């Protein structure tokens, strides 16, 4: 823990001329990225090379596009420095505040709290859904394409030392992506990542901060309802979701509900693919045996 902090303390002040680190802690990790709070009052992101390229040039893009074109009061990041090279990537912004909505806050709420919290969250997903996105056109997002060429990789890859099983649930999977009509919709900006650890409370309980905008992009609405829509121990429940779409209005929910159950399913591939690109197998190993997992539930 402590050496991390030393060579990040480092790079930051190195690649940032007048920034002085006075404190600094890890406050989170992704699989390729880490997470820092400095000087208690700054979020610097950080990542070392990885396959996705230009990961942190577009959420830049991203932040600096919302910042100048939502009209909101709920606070996102705003990025004060950057470094962006290959090897190494780095953003920093002040530290929104507030306290992460999870299911345990929602269930202390009352009835009417649960609304205000559901229309904001329903409001912001319109005017961010609304946007015209021409100023950030590159950064679209296909996800059908994304998973054929993922499929491809596979069959060039491990796909023919997978087992029957395994290769069976695939094949399930690329049948219904292949029949469904859910890609077809309502393409917008979305945040794509939009789950409940990463919307932010003020002391009322109303939405205040949302962050983590590292997977957004211009892709199908329904996306950013996938989470709103689980059912899970980290996600507050699909009643949750279904009150925040009537609230946003004009969606299919069935459609938005078959999205998400997409989703979901191809949970145990892209962890496969994951493993590939990264060569990581243990990744390959754990979507190999959800596969198992799945299989045999029920
Ligand atoms: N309170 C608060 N916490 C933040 C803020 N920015 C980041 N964090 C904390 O740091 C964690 C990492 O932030 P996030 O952008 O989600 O990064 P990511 O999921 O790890 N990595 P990537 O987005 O590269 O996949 C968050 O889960 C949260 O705990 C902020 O502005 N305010
Ligand atoms: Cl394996
Ligand atoms: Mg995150
Ligand atoms: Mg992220």
């Amino acid at each position: 823990n402590a050496t991390n902090v030393k060579a990040m303390k480092y790079l930051i002040e190195h690649y940032f001329d007048n920034f002085k680190v006075d404190s600094i802690e890890i406050i989170g990790s992704g699989y390729d990225s880490v997470a820092y709070l400095v000087n208690n009052e700054y979020i610097f992101k950080t990542k070392f090379s990885t396959n996705k390229k230009k990961g942190f040039a577009k959420e830049k893009a991203i932040y600096n596009f919302l910042n100048t074109n939502l009209e909101t009061n709920v606070k996102i990041p705003n990025i004060e420095y950057s470094y962006i090279s290959d090897e190494l990537s780095i953003l920093g912004y002040k530290e929104i505040k507030g306290t992460f909505l999870t299911p345990e806050i929602y269930s202390t709420m009352s009835e009417e709290e649960q609304n205000l919290l559901k229309r904001d969250i329903a409001s912001f997903l319109r005017q961010m859904h609304g946007l015209d996105y021409t100023d950030i056109s590159e950064c679209t997002i296909d996800n059908k394409q994304n998973v054929l060429e993922e499929y491809i990789l596979l069959r060039e890859t491990i796909y023919n030392d997978l087992t029957d099983i395994e290769k069976d649930y695939i094949e399930s999977f690329m049948e219904r992506l292949n029949a469904t009509t859910v890609f077809e919709g309502k393409k917008c900006l979305c945040h794509n990542d939009f789950s409940c650890n990463h919307l932010l409370l003020d002391g009322n309980n109303r939405l205040t901060g949302i962050i983590d905008f590292g997977d957004s992009g211009i892709i199908d609405e329904y996306c950013d309802f996938i989470y709103l829509l689980e059912d899970s121990e980290e996600e507050i429940g699909t009643n949750f979701g279904e009150d925040i779409l009537r609230m946003y209005g004009n969606i299919d929910i069935e459609k938005a509900k078959e999205y998400q159950d997409i989703v979901e399913e191809y949970y145990p591939i892209e962890t496969i693919v994951y493993g590939i690109k990264n060569i990581k197998q243990e990744f390959i190993e754990n979507g190999r045996k959800e596969i198992y997992k799945r299989t045999y539930k029920d």
